[PDB]
């Protein structure tokens, strides 16, 4: 009965997570690509190679962070959703 | 019961997602940083329809970051909310 609150509270907690994920990694998948582009680019115009250089860092940086973004989400999304399953099963018992 | 399983599991997973919270906002203001010092640099260095392109990307990344810790405080705020009753009814 309270139990049925805390699963409704959960389930959209959990949605809005998801939500803002999707946002995010598409913000973040976009400005890698511009950050890809912009290092491509920097190469096609040749002393500028310190900005190249680093640029070329930080998208790898980035990059890296994106995949085990991805790893992490997968995961805890998975587990939230068993969770819920679980809920969802012992309110309506 | 089995609200104690589930209580517990909910947690857990709450805490990972701090943990790995405070790990995703170092390693992204850090990033954040060399740009910022990079669109800097760049502006004194300056053909310069690169730094407008940089100055871009910069702020388009604060905006998210900013935007971030926000949506990171109220959802962390409901979770604490919720394991707190959660673990009234246990």
């Amino acid at each position: 009965g309270t139990l049925n609150q805390l699963f409704h509270n959960l389930n959209e907690i959990v949605e809005d997570l998801n939500k803002n994920w999707h946002r995010e990694r598409r913000t973040l998948h976009d400005f890698a690509d511009e950050l890809h582009q912009l290092v491509k680019h920097v190469h096609h115009f040749m002393k500028l190679q310190d900005i190249v250089n680093q640029l070329d860092k930080l998208f790898r940086d980035l990059d890296n962070h994106l995949q085990r973004k991805d790893d992490t989400v997968h995961h805890r999304h998975h587990q939230l959703n068993k969770l819920l399953a679980q809920l969802d099963n012992l309110v309506h018992r």
